[PDB]
């Protein structure tokens, strides 16, 4: 018998939790009852930091990560959160497997005891705002509020909009007195704070692609037989499809469901923010002194193909 402990930050109820149900019941039914997963939800264990700590002492076996969040501890690993280096999931996903992506993950198993297993979609951010964003040119002047962290700033700024920090908390109200013209968000979020409605348009600027890595304790992994660690790696790949394609479903079912509300969506032209992000990728690549961002922006050659 094996249970396996996984931590979470997600709440029951949420798509996060649901997967890592799904991935418990593939694991026991894959193994005839032989590896059991049980669910610490809700951040009960501390934060995605804190749980990747107890990975690596070997006190947690699985958590999620971003590919991106790796950039705390890992420095290059950044360049897949800058904005719209990644053109969608797809393509964050080749980053991922590339040899580029191989190395941070052969990294972070040599340094951390961190065995990234799978990278599944977890979302895209989008724009909301009080009037309509046709194109780059709409974002001069507008007042968009960015959570506190860097990359979400520099999507701000780069974009020509005016970046206005503010708490969570305090969006509704700052939106619906027009105290901040728009905010930027994925679309579940949109829904649960209610934001659509006071934000008249929404725009679909996909300028940060989300996921969430499947990772297993390199601790935990080494006690495996060889068969179940094929059944785990296998059960991770199948629930990841399945909340890949969750997360896309639920995408496309809220952008009709802002529609049903009276939202304005606009589908700007992205090149001209690609073009906006240059500064950045340069500035990125120069620093840490090899062409890290434009290589993966340009690394198209698989970009949705069947494999
Ligand atoms: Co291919």
């Amino acid at each position: 018998a094996t249970t396996l402990k996984m931590g979470m930050q997600a709440s029951v109820g949420s798509v996060e939790y649901n997967s890592a149900k799904m991935l418990a019941d593939t694991l026991e039914e894959m193994s005839q009852g032989e590896i059991k997963l049980a669910l610490y939800p809700s951040a009960q264990l501390g934060d995605d930091r804190a749980m990747l700590q107890q990975l690596t002492l070997g006190d947690l076996d699985i958590t999620y990560a971003e590919f991106g969040r790796m950039g705390l501890w890992i420095p290059r690993a950044e360049a897949v959160m800058l904005p719209y280096v990644a053109k969608d999931f797809d393509h964050l996903r080749r980053m991922f497997e590339s040899d580029f992506g191989q190395g941070v993950r052969d990294e972070m198993l040599q340094k951390f005891n961190w065995r990234a297993l799978d990278t599944w979609y977890n979302g895209t951010r989008e724009t909301t705002s009080n009037r309509p964003l046709n194109s780059i040119e709409d974002f001069k002047g507008l007042k968009l509020r960015v959570p506190n962290a860097k990359q979400n700033l520099n999507y701000a700024k780069l974009s020509g909009a005016s970046p206005t920090p503010m708490s969570f908390s305090e969006v509704y109200l700052a939106l619906q007195t027009n105290a901040v013209d728009g905010q930027e968000n994925p679309l579940p979020t949109i829904k649960t704070m209610k934001f659509y409605e006071v934000q008249k348009n929404l725009a679909m600027t996909h300028h940060i692609v989300n996921d969430q890595m499947v990772i297993i304790s390199e601790s935990t992994w080494q006690k495996l037989s060889d068969t179940d660690k094929d059944i785990i790696q296998k059960a991770v790949q199948k629930v990841g499809d399945a909340h890949t394609q969750t997360v896309k479903t639920q995408e496309a079912e809220l952008v009709s469901f802002f529609k049903s509300e009276g939202i304005n969506v606009t589908y700007p032209d992205l090149e001209p923010f690609r073009e906006a992000m240059q500064p950045l990728y340069k500035e990125f690549d120069s620093n840490i002194g090899q062409p890290i961002v434009s290589k993966l922006a340009a690394m198209l050659q698989h970009h949705h193909h069947h494999h």
